[PDB]
């Protein structure tokens, strides 16, 4: 029996005993925090090993600029769109409608840390620093340089090259011993979540709920599908069915970069140059922004009208920009979002209550979000590969 069908096996009985014993299941929660542990034990030396490895194994800079400037611009426009969808959402489904949770008031412009500021602190002062602190861009952006320097250095990098090529291999070999635990994880995960957000504690934020799965389906069946039809013209239905393991790991695990292995390791299957993978999905684990944008769209418009603060549309796309903007880095690290949309939306005026009823729910949209995600990334390698091949 294949990995995925015991994932699948684990994740459908965990549901069911979330279901059946409710609350009780609390107490088999460590056996997934220990799943959890293990996969974000390896995300770091996986990251910066393979990045190296894939930038070195390339023996070009053009090519790595090309793949660059193409997966930057691919995440920039799958970013506009998602917020384009969150917000149209946000706007047809009213979820913060009825709730009354304050009193109506003008609010003004929002408040967020300078671009700058957030561009300076993507270069790292100290790579031990940054690895230490689990920095996911300084780390990338450090393993750039040193990827694009053992590159061009040729003979003199060889050990170099072939010590972090064999490192590489190594977590994924540890990824891989990692992973026969993985039903049992997903199994507690899925138990835990299900018992902790019982039909009857979701009913008050049904709405949200509702709308943010509705637009993460809405991102994943049309913008997604339509660039696999037309940009890379592979069958969009046999890619999702290559990639079941990925998104139902990201969908169990609710972190991008834990589910990172899971995503490289798919994307062989798919034929992706493993040089191409290198570089792409660790980046994208970081900088894909599809399931933030859409999560956060939806988040504030909800905190507005819950306190019936109808937003005009530059309001709108203002608070929601600023807000992805402000997260472009931490969006990674869990809960990292919902504190960046705070901040924002406290600066905005709104009550810290409105916001606070969302963080009850966090786990239910995480869901859907790094789905989003890990789905978004697949993409991307995906159609940057088929405009170099």
């Amino acid at each position: 029996m294949s990995l995925y069908h015991k994932i699948l096996i684990g994740f459908v009985l965990g549901v069911i005993v979330g279901l059946i014993f409710g609350d009780k299941a609390e107490f088999i929660k460590p056996l997934g925090d220990i799943f959890l542990r293990l996969l974000k034990m390896i995300v770091v030396p996986l990251v910066f090993s393979t990045i190296v490895t894939g930038i070195a194994s390339m023996g070009d800079v053009k090519k790595l600029g090309r793949i660059g400037a193409k997966t930057l611009i691919y995440y920039m426009i799958t970013t506009t769109l998602a917020v384009t969808i969150g917000l149209i959402l946000a706007n047809i489904f009213k979820p913060g409608k009825g709730l009354s949770l304050g009193e109506i008031h003008e609010v003004a412009h929002p408040n967020a840390p300078s671009f700058t500021e957030t561009l300076l602190n993507m270069i790292p002062t100290n790579p031990f620093e940054a690895m230490a602190e689990g920095n996911m861009l300084q780390i990338i952006v450090f393993a750039i340089f040193f990827g694009i320097a053992l590159a061009l250095m040729g003979e003199k990098a060889e050990p170099v090259k072939k010590f972090f090529d064999s490192a590489s291999e190594v977590m994924f070999k540890i990824t891989d011993i990692v992973m026969k635990f993985a039903p049992y994880g997903v199994f507690a995960l899925m138990a835990w979540t299900v018992g902790k957000y019982g039909l009857d504690v979701l009913a008050p934020l049904g709405k949200l709920i509702l709308t943010v799965y509705l637009g993460c389906i809405i991102h994943i069946l049309i913008v997604y599908t339509l660039l696999l039809r037309f940009l890379c013209k592979i069958n969009p239905l046999r890619f999702f069915k290559k990639i079941k393991e990925a998104m139902l790991v990201a969908f169990s695990t609710c972190s991008s970069a834990a589910t990172l292995p899971v995503t490289m390791r798919v994307a062989e299957e798919l034929g992706v140059p493993e040089s191409i993978a290198s570089f792409t999905l660790p980046l994208g684990a970081t900088i894909n922004m599809d399931g933030t944008a859409l999560y956060q769209g939806v988040a504030a418009i909800f905190v507005a009208q819950a306190y019936g603060v109808e937003l005009t549309l530059g309001q709108q796309l203002t608070i929601v920009l600023t807000a992805v903007l402000a997260s472009i880095g931490t969006a990674g690290v869990p809960g990292a979002g919902l504190v960046m949309l705070t901040m924002v939306l406290t600066s905005v005026g709104l009550p810290l209550e409105g916001i606070a009823l969302i963080a009850g729910i966090d786990r239910i949209l995480d869901m859907a979000r790094t789905t989003v995600n890990v789905t978004g990334d697949l993409v991307a390698t995906a159609i940057v590969a088929r405009t170099e091949n």
